[PDB]
């Protein structure tokens, strides 16, 4: 999970 | 930049 | 920058 990568969120930006 | 999202990297996995 | 998100790196995993």
């Amino acid at each position: 999970n990568n969120q930006q």
